[PDB]
């Protein structure tokens, strides 16, 4: 009857306001903060009004109608948001869909540097404004961030400024925390963007399948029934959030978290610490909970899925339940597999039964079906061992460079910053995963990879440069990682013409902190590969190392610029002979 009243009542004012700010910040990334505060308070006041009389004029309008009307009042409409002023001409649900379509994955706003004195001051002087501003900035930059979860991260950014601001050295307490949080923010944005990307490109079925797999791994004690129910609910939550209905999403998420904690005895024995928490902390804990111990009573799958004579019938009767079942069972006995691998396996099963069940004698045909799985498992296992050996041996930086090269050879049309960012992200998978026990590295690796390759793909949607990437991004959610692995030097490349200034470093680099130095040299590394695509990886390691030494020494010098000026051109000219 009054959606706005109903969400204001279930969520409470704090989480209601927060979520409406987040939603606004994502729909209008370019709109200044103060403009959004007033719109939030404005809509929020209306909610209150409606909550006390749901018959009041306009209280029965859809959320969209109310929210889109609010956004379409924001000043400097056409100048600041060109393409979004056209959306305000529309009725809902066209209008909502045009907003949604014009969200910007790489708005490329200033990097968020902590100002610890000036922010503690703003924290103590007005914490609501201060926390609000954090939601705004993160939302702004990650327009598909998982709404309820951002409020959770806003609670940790509060806990942080709370403990460090009263302290002696605010900047020493606060900076490593705010760095850890940014890392968690980025990972979380990447997981949610993979969810939204899967809806957009593959549909709701592909999200269900993914979620059956992962929840079955996580909750192996649970019966198919119960995973199905959680998955149906979880898929609706994320569909909503992804489509921007953040208030609905949060409300539904809290009901799901209630449910799971109502039923943990029949879901998992790890939900116990999670269930003794406030709403946001609990939902978060459930969402990241460790995998439960395997049960002693796991069935043998062979009889039911490869030996049974009734398999084609069972399968023509309800494919999706038969397949969902195989996926649930295979998944829960395999936490040591990646989600994507589990889904390639299911897709091979399904394929084997469609081929075999139309054949002359199907059971002889599907008898060996589990053996089709074996090379699918060997492949990413080998990859992971091979990349972790490399990592263990050369370290993060060089492993990142190995990858910058590998990827620049595959898609040398990608801008340098993208290639650098993706090789760096990929190399950090190295860091996180290679150190885990031997049976956790394949899932760690391939699950985090999926996150990074989706980032790449999302960027490429905005700024398309390469048919090879378009193909790999669209052909199969489960096949992405193998599709990217199989890519080799684009022979279609005409080498990029040499511009000396691109390889030419100056004293400006010596100021930069360590990460920012690497980004520069890694940027030159990408550029080296674009001019000389056939250069071997060892030739580029030596040329890069000679650029490192060169930079280390000239930065170490009494006259930095005369050092760069004298020695730089020699190194630019000679290092082109050392490549191809
Ligand atoms: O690139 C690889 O796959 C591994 C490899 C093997 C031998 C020598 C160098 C590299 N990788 C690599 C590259 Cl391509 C550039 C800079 C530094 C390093 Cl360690
Ligand atoms: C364990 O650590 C890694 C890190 C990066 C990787 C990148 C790739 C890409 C997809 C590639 O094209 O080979 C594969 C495996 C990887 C394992």
């Amino acid at each position: 009857k009054s959606e706005i009243a109903h969400r204001f009542n279930d969520l409470g004012e704090k989480h209601f306001k927060g979520l409406v700010l987040v939603a606004f910040s994502q729909y209008l990334q370019q709109c200044p903060f103060e403009d959004h505060v007033k719109l939030v308070n404005e809509v929020t006041e209306f909610a209150k009004k409606c909550a006390a009389d749901e018959s009041a004029e306009n209280c029965d309008k859809s959320l969209h109608t109310l929210f889109g009307d609010k956004l379409c009042t924001v000043a400097t409409l056409r100048a600041t948001y060109g393409e979004l002023a056209d959306c305000c001409e529309k009725q809902e649900p066209e209008r909502n869909e045009c907003f949604l379509t014009h969200k910007d994955d790489h708005p490329n706003l200033p990097k968020l540097k902590p100002e610890p004195d000036a922010q503690c001051a703003a924290f103590q002087e007005d914490p609501d404004k201060f926390l609000g501003k954090y939601l705004y900035e993160v939302a702004r930059r990650h327009p598909y961030f998982y709404g309820p979860e951002l409020l959770f991260h806003a609670e940790e950014y509060k806990a942080d400024f709370t403990e460090c601001c009263p302290a002696d050295d605010k900047a020493g307490c606060l900076i490593p925390k705010l760095d850890a949080l940014k890392e968690r923010i980025l990972l979380s944005s990447a997981k949610e963007r993979l969810k939204c990307s899967s809806f957009q490109n593959f549909g709701e079925r592909a999200v269900k399948a993914w979620s059956v797999a992962r929840l079955s791994q996580k909750f192996p004690k649970a019966d198919f029934a119960e995973v199905s129910k959680i998955v149906t609910d979880l898929t609706k939550v994320h569909k909503e959030c992804c489509h921007g209905d953040l208030l609905e999403c949060a409300d539904d998420r809290a009901d799901l978290a209630k449910y799971i904690c109502e039923h943990q005895d029949s879901i998992s024995g790890k939900l116990k610490a999670c269930c003794d928490k406030p709403l946001l902390q609990k939902s978060h804990c459930i969402a990241e909970v460790k995998e439960d111990d395997l049960p002693s009573d796991l069935p043998a799958l062979a009889a039911d899925f490869a030996e049974d004579k009734e398999i084609c019938k069972h399968y023509k009767d309800a494919k999706d339940v038969f397949l969902g079942t195989f996926l649930y069972e295979y998944s829960r006995r395999h936490p040591d597999y990646s989600v994507s691998l589990l889904l390639r396996i299911a897709k091979t099963y399904e394929a084997t039964l469609e081929k075999c069940c139309a054949e002359a004698d199907p059971p002889a045909c599907y008898a060996t079906v589990f053996d089709q799985f074996t090379p699918l498992v060997e492949e990413p296992k080998s990859l992971v061992k091979k990349n972790c050996d490399l990592f263990e041996e050369v370290g993060e930086y060089d492993f990142q460079n190995a990858l910058i090269v590998r990827y620049t050879k595959k898609a040398p049309q990608v801008s340098t910053p993208t290639l650098v960012e993706i090789g760096r992200t990929l190399g950090k998978v190295g860091s996180r995963c290679c150190k885990l026990p031997e049976s956790e590295r394949l899932p760690c690796s391939e699950n985090h990879l999926a996150l990074a390759l989706n980032r790449l793909c999302v960027l490429h949607e905005k700024t398309p440069v390469s048919e090879k990437i378009t193909k790999c991004c669209t052909d199969s959610l489960a096949e992405r990682r193998p599709c990217f692995s199989a890519l080799e030097l684009d022979e279609g490349y005409v080498p990029k013409e040499f511009k000396a200034e691109t390889f030419t470093f100056h004293a400006d680099i010596c100021t930069l902190p360590e990460d920012e130095k690497q980004i520069k040299k890694q940027s030159a590394l990408a550029e080296l590969v674009k001019h000389k695509p056939k250069a071997t990886k060892e030739q580029l390691k030596t040329v890069l190392g000679n650029f490192s030494a060169f930079v280390a020494k000239c930065c170490g010098a009494e006259d930095k610029e005369a050092c760069f000026a004298e020695e730089g051109p020699k190194l630019v000219a000679s290092s082109q002979l050392a490549l191809a």
